[PDB]
């Protein structure tokens, strides 16, 4: 197998346990905590963690996320689409990310076809205005990678399975989110490596 990625927000886990957890890297937040927002020490990744990480030979990949539900991101669609680009491109070079890697924007929910139209759409053309296509990774369902891919929005793509039809893994996706475990106190969500160019730094 291409092995498997962690990702989480609730703290920053040493790369030994990264490793006894059996994954080849982490997907790290390049986002703020929103306000109230204390348990998320994992936001954002910063530039010793970075150095840890690829220090003990694993791959990092970035992913943006401030809101959630009915704060979610997408809501907002160009303008804010343009703001939390511009956040995640100024967190990721802060952890001294490159250039050459890409943003995964978050899609943390199960948005009707109206809601893309309306929302995601403009908000995703604006992480492409900010980064370009070619850094603009997209976090969703089946579904939105559908529409997405449809409307040649994103260039990564990280499958979720809220809204993704039991055991249907989207063509396009370069990862795939699979699974209730917590590596060394932290809440961890597991993440199959799916194409051998995924996003990583290096
Ligand atoms: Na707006």
């Amino acid at each position: 197998s291409l092995g498997t990625l962690l990702d989480y927000a609730a703290g920053v886990i040493p790369a030994s346990q990264i490793r006894a957890a059996g994954a080849v890297g982490a997907i790290r937040y390049v986002s703020d905590r929103r306000p109230g927002g204390a348990w998320m020490l994992g936001k954002p990744i910063q530039l010793s963690e970075a150095r840890d990480l690829s220090g003990n030979g694993l791959k990092i990949v970035s992913c943006y996320q401030y809101g959630k539900g009915s704060t979610a991101d997408w809501l907002g669609g160009a303008s804010a689409g343009v703001q939390h680009a511009r956040r995640g491109s100024e967190l990721h070079a802060a952890a001294g990310g490159p250039t050459s890697a890409p943003i995964y924007a978050s899609i943390d929910d199960n948005p009707s076809y109206e809601q893309y139209k309306n929302q995601i759409v403009p908000y995703l053309r604006s992480w492409e205005s900010v980064i370009g296509h070619q850094r603009t990774g997209v976090y969703a369902n089946s579904k939105t990678i559908d529409w997405a891919v449809n409307d040649g929005l994103g260039s990564y793509f990280w499958q979720h399975n809220w809204g993704s039809p039991k055991g249907y893994t989207h063509p396009a996706a370069h990862l795939h989110q699979v699974e209730k475990r917590k590596v060394g106190g932290v809440g961890v969500d597991v993440n199959q490596i799916l194409k051998p160019q995924f996003g990583q730094w290096a």
